[PDB]
């Protein structure tokens, strides 16, 4: 509650997607995710639906927030509290609001708070070359992922002051540990264009067939009732998590910058590394020798961004989101000057 003027200031209109996130990890010295977390739960009423004190809540941001590296330019804990933000404003969403139930905006809040904790700033694959530690235990299969969701887990239950779970019914927590799982594995990169086609096969087109018959009321209960299946909600959580995960391009042009040097910066030290430890480089063109960074945005934006927030879309409606995606794509374009 008692929060410093700064802070609480950096954080006023969280609720729109122009946001100052950087300014709010100023203003709190690299710890946006514990003051963002705190707004965001309170808002949500999240311990009111887990049963868990404020002072339980505060101490499991704290110390989920420690292990996120600063060290890392773009995988600290700024970037698992622009994926709240993101996470938030589409929950917040009328298609989403009418479609979810309150056990799934828990789990999608609490994964945006998780997806990337104690990330080294290396990718699954330098990891899987290397041999890491992770790598090796987890078989070289979504290695980071299921660290991520796995340490949460065990900070969260391993300590009484930390667990936002423990006053939670049985079969509460068994449906609710699932959902974060869930959403936490999707943003793994490999299944990227699996979880986009389930979404626009069993989402998008059964909806837009139902949408040409008219704008009936016993057609909404048809397309309520569709959405609201068990398999369904998961497929939009999936999505909801992958598009805030990697909401950076649709983000203001002063932000979308910020966050493709960091993102780029982190992919250059791995280069450096890979070639110094004599590692297969997996990322050849990411090398702060060589790199064009306006370009390779525009092929990430061509290869991840533009179908899947294309479907996102066309589901939730995001307007001021494709506006500054395409604004964001011309800046990176008109760089080139060449
Ligand atoms: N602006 C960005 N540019 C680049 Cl080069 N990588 C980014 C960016 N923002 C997040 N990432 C991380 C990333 C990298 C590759 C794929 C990816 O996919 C999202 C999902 F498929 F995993 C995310
Ligand atoms: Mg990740
Ligand atoms: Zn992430």
């Amino acid at each position: 509650d008692d929060v410093p003027p700064r802070i609480a200031r950096a954080m006023e209109n969280e609720e729109y997607w122009d946001f100052d996130i950087f300014e709010l990890e100023a203003a709190t010295h690299n710890r946006p995710l514990i003051y963002l977390g705190l707004k965001m739960f309170a808002r949500f009423g999240i311990c009111e639906f887990l049963h868990c004190s404020e002072s339980t809540l505060r101490s499991w941001l704290q110390i989920i927030e420690a292990n996120y590296h600063s060290s890392n330019p773009y995988h600290n804990s700024t970037h698992s509290a622009d994926v709240l933000h993101a996470t938030a404003y589409f929950l917040s969403k009328e298609r989403i609001k009418e479609t979810l139930d309150p056990i799934d905006e828990v789990a999608a809040l609490i994964a945006a708070t998780i997806h990337d904790v104690d990330h080294p700033g290396r990718t699954n694959s330098f990891l899987c070359n290397a041999g890491s530690e992770l790598a090796i235990l987890y078989n070289d299969t979504a290695v980071l992922e299921s660290h991520h969701a796995a340490l949460a887990f065990q900070l969260t239950t391993g300590d009484d002051k930390c667990n936002i779970f423990k006053n939670m019914e049985r079969n509460d927590y068994r449906t609710l540990r699932q959902g974060i799982i869930d959403m936490v594995l999707a943003t793994e990169m490999t299944k990227h264009f699996e979880h986009v086609n389930k979404f626009v096969n069993s989402i998008n087109k059964p909806l837009a067939t139902l949408e040409e018959n008219g704008e009936t009321d016993k057609n909404q209960e048809v397309i309520n009732t569709m959405l609201r299946t068990p398999e369904n909600r998961t497929l939009i959580k999936r999505m909801l998590i992958k598009c805030a995960d990697v909401s950076n391009p649709c983000r203001p042009l002063q932000y979308c910058i910020e966050w493709a040097a960091r993102i780029s910066e982190e992919y250059f030290s791995q280069t450096d590394e890979e070639k110094q430890q004599g590692l297969p480089v997996v990322m050849p063109v990411f090398d702060r020798n060589t790199c064009s960074i306006p370009k390779s945005q525009i092929s990430f934006i061509d290869y991840f961004i533009t179908d899947m927030f294309d479907a996102w879309d066309a589901f939730v409606d995001l307007p001021d989101l494709m506006q500054h995606l395409d604004n964001n794509f011309k800046y990176w374009k008109g760089l080139d000057e060449m």
